[PDB]
């Protein structure tokens, strides 16, 4: 049965006197160390010679090399892209990493391909975010919180568990929930979201869009319907509040809900399903590991290709019209990171 | 072609059209509360014509001049009809067109009953849409905080010659000029909305449920399956910042390495050809009539049959594992009480 942590579960008390080493300060690093901060934890980041370095400094953080980091931390979040952990962990964490300290993934893919691994006299844990840096720290900023999966993979102290969910309730998660996960099954779950369901949503929407200027309507008006009014966004966030069938009962006219309706449960084929199936395949038995180990190749060049090309699509050259010519909703973002 | 769009925003209308004039909103619902609450908050006088129900009642709760559709309509000089497209040809043949004033605007929020003729224009008055491409309770949250939301706008009959500035002027009162008010053909409307509620909303969906599925089926945690999938509110996030940025760019600017070499792989590929072609089946049925005969045979018994499916809908798993979700993790909410009150 679920073992779900909310802030009745967890404190802050396992984190005095101790300092957090958020190591790179990227989406997730960013959030963690101006959360962390915020909630009276002492903390410092560890980050190569790039420009979150920098940025690290123009906010106010403690700001060295990864090694210097881990060495003057209790607690260590391993926050750098995933194909980076095994050779980040061999030659500046493992060596550095304090007897009793605890070393935190976001991911466990890592933990899976054994390139983050236990060491004896030491902690190791997953705190995976089921959400992106800024919408962590606008609802940090606002009380609320964005869940979370977590597993205990090493307990040398016995105190890891009180540890993780402390940094849990300290970056916001527990104000959602935290459940425990298996890191291998988080790992697989993750990966699915983002190689079917991802793609496949914006696949739909493109398609809608397609059609919409194959059949002679207006592609300004084809961009707006098909995602660009925000009203298709608006729909699926609403939906993780109420469901997603709900919001259409409660907010659709007569007119909607019968259209809706008429084709619910029957727009998609088998090779939808099929194609699901073999995404998860690819993913359980490793096939995505070792094609994403050649595409971190020349840092990333082929996916470099893939960003340029995609903004060339029909759809981009529209979405680029539209948000010229319709303005959309947005709040001032400068700052959201500093104290 | 791009540059032949007609996009009014703040710069192109004026509240100066209303001054002195009555607008009766006709409906309180998802629209009709909106307008209302907007219009007021606009300083636009307003009263609202409804039948005997209970949205009747949260008018007159709202604090709204509240009667009977006819005599709404008699004291109005702009009218909105916003209640269900199927109900518009009784309410305009006995509450609307005898009371409708010499120069007097009627405008709907949706070109269905314009292209099945069930509203239809009459000498000496104007008739246009208005048509959001939003919901209610954004519009007005968006209102609240100097924002709005789309909408499509098509000048029907224009016998004062002032219908333009008038719709304009509504949709100004209403907050749609701060997104962008674009001209289109109510017909092209109709089928364009409709298209998006028959094929992208339930394929979405579709979509959705098909992850959950796959990912029980091959014994994940329902709980997790469904949190990724929507209930996290991660794709809802994503999609609803892509509006703004775009989808890709959402990818490129949000995601780990490892999610973007993922995204990419598949990008482009997820889809057999039988997902365009039912796209293209769905917009038959709308195009050639198909939808509009089917709409009038659901309507029927108060649309029965309509409560039959959302009924069977909540029992379906992903709906029972929404509920299980919900009530296991916090989902971030603000506080809606008083949102339409002055
Ligand atoms: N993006 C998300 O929303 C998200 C959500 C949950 C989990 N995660 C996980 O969080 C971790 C961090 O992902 P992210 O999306 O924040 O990454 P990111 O792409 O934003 O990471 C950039 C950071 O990594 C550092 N970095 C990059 N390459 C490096 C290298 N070779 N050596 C050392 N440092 C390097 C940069 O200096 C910078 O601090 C990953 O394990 C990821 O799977 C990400
Ligand atoms: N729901 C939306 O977000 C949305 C967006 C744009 C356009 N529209 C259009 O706006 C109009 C109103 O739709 P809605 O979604 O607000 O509807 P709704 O279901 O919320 O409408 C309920 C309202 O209609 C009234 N009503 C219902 N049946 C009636 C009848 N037989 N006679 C008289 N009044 C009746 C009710 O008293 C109430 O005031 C429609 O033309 C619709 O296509 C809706
Ligand atoms: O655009 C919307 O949000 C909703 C409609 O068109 C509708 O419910 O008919
Ligand atoms: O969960 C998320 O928001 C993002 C990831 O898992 C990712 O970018 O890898
Ligand atoms: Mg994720
Ligand atoms: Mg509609
Ligand atoms: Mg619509
Ligand atoms: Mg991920």
């Amino acid at each position: 049965n679920d073992l779900i942590y909310q802030d009745e579960h967890a404190s802050l008390q396992p984190l005095e006197g101790r300092t957090v080493a958020v190591i790179g300060y990227g989406i997730q690093g960013r959030a963690f160390a101006a959360n962390l901060r915020d909630s009276g934890v002492a903390v410092r980041v560890g980050n190569i010679d790039d420009r979150y370095f920098e940025l690290a400094r123009a906010e106010g953080h403690r700001v060295t090399n990864i090694a210097e980091a881990v060495a003057h931390a209790d607690i260590v979040l391993l926050l750098i892209p995933d194909e980076a952990h095994g050779a980040v962990f061999d030659v500046d964490i493992a060596p550095n990493l304090r007897d009793g300290a605890l070393l935190c993934v976001a991911h466990g893919h890592s933990l899976v391909q054994g390139d983050v691994r236990p060491l004896p006299g030491r902690d190791l844990a997953m705190l995976a975010p089921r959400m992106y840096g800024d919408p962590i720290r606008r609802y940090y900023l606002a009380g609320q919180g964005a869940p979370a999966y977590f597993d205990i993979v090493a307990d040398h102290t016995g105190r890891a568990r009180d540890r993780v969910l402390a940094i849990a309730r300290a970056v916001g998660f527990t104000r959602a929930g935290v459940m425990a996960l298996g890191y291998r099954q988080e790992t697989f779950l993750d990966l699915f979201q983002e190689q079917f369901l991802a793609p496949a949503l914006v696949d739909l929407v493109e398609t809608g869009f397609q059609v919409l200027v194959e059949r002679g309507f207006n592609p300004k008006a084809a961009l707006l319907e098909v995602y660009g009014s925000g009203q298709m966004g608006k729909m699926m966030l609403d939906g993780a509040d109420i469901g997603l069938d709900e919001v259409v009962a409660l907010q659709g006219s007569p007119t909607c809900q019968v259209g809706y309706h008429r084709w619910r449960g029957r727009t998609l084929p088998t090779a939808v399903r099929e194609l699901a199936a073999r995404v998860l395949d690819q993913i359980e038995g490793g096939d995505f590991s070792a094609y994403l180990k050649e595409q971190a190749s020349n840092d990333y060049a082929s996916l470099d290709d893939a960003r340029r090309a995609a903004l060339k699509r029909p759809l981009n050259v529209a979405h680029a019209q539209v948000r010229a010519a319709f303005r959309f909703p947005t709040e001032a973002a400068g700052g959201l990171y500093q104290a």
